[PDB]
């Protein structure tokens, strides 16, 4: 039936997507209840970026100096106060289409939807990991600050994302709802570089289920290993190291297509040591990590 | 900046999706002003799809028996037909939600953004092209029937495709908002083969122009070619011949790139030629077909 990097509906987000100005600079918000957040750097202009003083700059800002505009209508800032680097405007106006939210700090190696936002307008949706050194490889331009990152539960939009930050290498970096960076991140244009990427193994793994749910067996061997054996082809490839919550969470998977956890890990270490010979899994050449077990389960079974 | 295979944000289309129920069948519709569009297959069993004569199954179907349910309200079908393969149910109430539409049937290798729904609910969203050959690789479940692919443009959705069937080889086959199949594809439990699927040549060069855009340069060489040298290339390699009016849509890529089409060609021909030496190109170890000249554009500029 097919596998595809397939992101949320976005509706529920598109309707919380705000345009947040201050003084010469505009970016995105989000508006949930009567608050918008969005990142603090909204108050700098980029002679501040350098090193600026974040408290001392919002000092010099009243509610009047923060526009915020829901499409072509005027929200009223009665409030405003800083949470470590977001911002949060108090309105006047509670948003008519405030979704159920929950704001959610999730772990590396979990996926999300991202709603990629200009002058607050989306432009676009994708399917994003955090990865293990806590950046996202995500596609961003300058006005796209204040963009989120979410996942959805029936009716209830957990945000775990708020996009600050494109590093020299061109990745990005952001923090959670609460204005917490995830990784070592500073909201400075200072040299900060990612450090050592590595692949999230449990969703290589569950990706192969996928691809043997597809019909894509040609990986399948005749071999076993042991989460010993495995971990020392893992680190040689700068792969995480796969632990027995990660086996336990592979279980439902393993059950369906009666292959086990550790033959998958054979399948895998054979095709790290030897590559695809050419070959394609699901479309692609290269070992996809951005698919949580959940995210195969997910798809695989038609979850709305 | 990164570039990532990026969806249309999915909240107009949403607003649009409903469940229709006839007799045992329940799949997705599309709810648009008073009409409602979905397969005409609703109206068969399992047992009717090996060759249905759907004019007689129709007769035998009064208003009453197409259920249509809009969230958890039920619609009220006052009018019925069939175009082509698609019916349209007329309900005494404007969705509220309809969006500024059009109905377009798109050419083979334009792109598209799918919303997958299942009993009326969206799960979620994916960019889709059409394939030379006219099918399209999606993901799709039973049920999926009646999901939709579309365009949008400011405000305006372009619907250009609907779901109807899973061939034997995984791929899927619908039809445009008129009800006629894109490709040979009947609506019938048959074996039908997926012709040839070339790569699409143009698609691809716009993605080289997107890595290039992105920091993506090691592929660019010192070589040059022709067109019909390139479509020789072409030809061996399963790849659309590359015409005039390929290199004139690929013109604002150049210009902002500084590379001439005919360089980029060259470039592409060592890539099919050689391979890619175990390296990646955007964090892909193909070559990408699926977006257009347009899409990069779209992406490089932040169009909301
Ligand atoms: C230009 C751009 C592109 C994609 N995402 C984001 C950006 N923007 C940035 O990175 C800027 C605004 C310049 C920045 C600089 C230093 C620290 C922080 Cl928090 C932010
Ligand atoms: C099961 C499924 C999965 C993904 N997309 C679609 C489907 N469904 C189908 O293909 C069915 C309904 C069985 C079918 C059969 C023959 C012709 C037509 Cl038009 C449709």
């Amino acid at each position: 039936s097919g596998f595809r990097k397939m992101a949320f509906p976005s509706g529920k987000v598109e309707g919380c997507m705000v345009q947040v100005t201050c003084g010469t600079t505009t970016l995105n918000g989000l508006w949930l209840d009567d608050v918008v957040y969005c990142p603090r750097h909204v108050i700098c202009t980029s002679e501040d970026m350098l090193n600026p003083n974040y408290e001392d700059l919002l000092i010099r800002k009243s509610n009047h100096n923060f526009l915020v505009q829901a499409g072509n209508v005027q929200l009223r800032v009665i409030g405003h106060s800083m949470q470590n680097c977001v911002l949060k405007l108090k309105v006047d106006t509670a948003n008519p289409k405030t979704p159920k939210y929950k704001f959610v700090r999730i772990q590396p190696g979990q996926t999300f939807s991202v709603l990629a936002c200009y002058n607050g307008s989306p432009s676009g949706v994708y399917q994003c990991a955090m990865r293990p050194n806590f950046t996202i490889k995500g596609s961003f331009l300058n006005g796209s600050c204040g963009s989120v990152g979410f996942n959805i539960d029936y009716d209830c939009v957990s945000f775990c994302y708020m996009h600050h930050m494109e590093l020299p290498t061109g990745v990005h970096a952001g923090t959670d709802l609460e204005g917490n960076f995830y990784g070592p991140f500073v909201d400075r244009q200072t040299a900060q570089a990612a450090g050592t990427d590595t692949t999230i193994t449990v969703n290589v793994l569950a990706w192969l289920y996928a691809a043997v749910i597809n019909g894509d067996r040609w990986f399948l061997n005749r071999f076993t290993t042991t989460l010993n054996d495995f971990n020392l082809v893992a680190m040689k490839y700068n792969y995480e190291p796969l632990t027995q919550d990660h086996v336990d969470i592979l279980g439902p998977l393993s059950a369906q297509t009666g292959i086990a956890v550790l033959d998958m890990c054979a399948s895998l270490k054979e095709l790290l040591q030897n590559g695809m010979n050419g070959r394609t899994i699901l479309g692609s050449a290269l070992l996809e990590d951005e698919f949580t077990p959940f995210d195969v389960v997910r798809q695989c079974s038609g979850v709305t």
